[PDB]
């Protein structure tokens, strides 16, 4: 058997824009994300959050799913144009309520909430003033995070300021294949820098308003290995995609090396006036991660990938639950943070509902069980892990590939939204009462 410590938390994560719909339901603000998947050809079939899992409506009884499963931490984000449908300035009541609604009844069924404050959806109000390429952005996420931490932080005591800004600076506004959509490297640098300063601004916040709870920040990463003797080419690829190119900043006050090589000529000149207050402290990191890449010197960054003949989930992303062990290993060894959560790991896969009213995904299954018990074995050897999250509780709209994507431990319906909690989640919550693996 594999057991986890005492307290261990055991959770599941959804993210507001993948799962609500009612994205301008009681007075909110338009996000990117609305903007975007209603703008053609940015989004797999023309898929858009308008409806998503009907969340906004059903929450009572996805809690209930939470409850009934006896999962122990719910990981949920805010949506900010809900809270300040202009971003700034107004607060709007209903869009509290919501969220009131959601930690009340967590508390009341002994369920921690964990809130990530920003999850992609930025108010479009905000984009219009330049959304995260806006140095100004540092004070607007500032007034939103006292507005959610003045009203909340009485009973939410954990909180996350942001979900990997990497795919938000990098996605977002090199790629231009999430929301705002644009494609210049100055700006998505600008991005990256901007995001750092506002995370910090936050946590400064955070620390005159929530005397008690904790705060940290969330980040992709993935396990690169080389194809051969580029091994640099994975130190790039860990220091620029991986917890590094903010962690660096946070505990070390300037960038990795690696990055800095690449990208120094598209971070503002004077960026090194800004790294004392990035440094503001933290409480816990927060590590997503999903996949393994061979990587080659090469292509744009001067790396490409190579495929290899490894088992793939439905995103086409290679299945190396190795991987997690070793980012948890290594976050200990370069950044030694006090805590450390998993807070997404999971997979897609072609779900069906059988004959039998049941969904048989021992793909899913699988997976979850081998990164559980990479992770079992990251604290064998002494890294501080205190909670892992399996994303994600529901199928969802998986951003630029739509609704074609199901992520959750539970199968939703689309034509009915009826729920079907699929052997994953029967699975996983035996894990969790019986806290590990047999
Ligand atoms: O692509 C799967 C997940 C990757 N991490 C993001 O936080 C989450 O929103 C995505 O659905």
């Amino acid at each position: 058997v594999k057991k986890f410590p005492e307290g261990f938390l055991w959770g599941v994560a959804t993210a507001s824009y993948q799962i609500e719909g009612s994205p301008l339901a009681d007075g909110a603000g338009m996000s990117i994300w609305h903007t975007f998947s209603h703008t053609p050809g940015n989004v797999k079939n023309g898929d858009t959050g308008d409806v998503a899992c009907d969340h906004y409506n059903r929450w009572k009884e996805d809690i209930e799913i939470i409850e009934k499963l006896g999962v122990k931490a719910y990981r949920f984000s805010i949506s900010w144009p809900r809270i300040l449908p202009e971003g700034t300035g107004r607060v709007n009541q209903k869009g509290l309520d919501f969220y009131n609604r959601i930690i009340d009844t967590l508390l009341e069924k002994g369920i921690t909430p964990f809130v990530t404050i920003y999850h992609w959806d930025l108010p479009f109000a905000l984009q219009l003033k330049g959304g995260w390429a806006n140095r100004e952005i540092a004070d607007w996420f500032a007034e939103y995070s006292r507005v959610l931490f003045e009203n909340f932080g009485d009973r939410v005591k954990n909180w996350i300021t942001l979900n990997e800004p990497w795919v938000v600076a990098i996605v977002g506004h090199l790629y231009g294949v999430h929301a705002p959509g644009m494609r210049d490297i100055y700006v998505a640098f600008r991005a990256v820098h901007n995001l750092l300063r506002a995370h910090a601004r936050a946590v400064k916040v955070f620390r005159e308003t929530v005397k008690d709870g904790k705060i940290g920040i969330v980040f992709n990463n993935g396990y690169f290995e080389p194809a051969s003797e580029d091994i640099r080419a994975v130190r790039f690829m860990h220091q620029f995609n991986n917890y590094p190119l903010f962690l660096n900043p946070i505990y070390r006050g300037d960038y990795p090396e690696l990055v800095l090589e690449f990208a120094r000529e598209y971070l503002p000149e004077n960026y090194k006036d800004d790294m004392s207050e990035i440094q503001e402290k933290i409480d816990f990191v927060g590590l997503n991660y999903y996949s393994g890449h061979l990587v080659k010197f090469d292509a744009p960054a001067k790396v490409s990938f190579v495929e290899r003949d490894l088992p793939k989930t439905a995103m086409g992303w290679e299945i190396v639950p190795e991987g997690i062990y070793w980012i948890l290993k290594k976050v200990k060894e370069e950044y030694n943070p006090p805590e450390v959560y998993i807070t997404e790991n999971g997979a897609a896969f072609d779900d069906v509902v059988s004959e039998d009213g049941r969904v048989h995904d021992q793909n899913r299954i699988d997976y979850l069980k081998a990164h559980i018990g990479q992770a079992w074995k990251a604290i064998q050897e002494g890294v501080p892990l205190k909670g892992y999250f399996v994303w994600s509780l529901l199928d969802n709209f998986e951003w630029a590939e739509g609704y074609s994507k199901r992520f959750g431990i539970v199968y939703v319906d689309y034509s009915t939204q009826k729920r079907i909690v699929k052997d994953s989640g029967y699975w996983y919550s035996n894990v969790v009462k019986n806290n590990g693996l047999e």
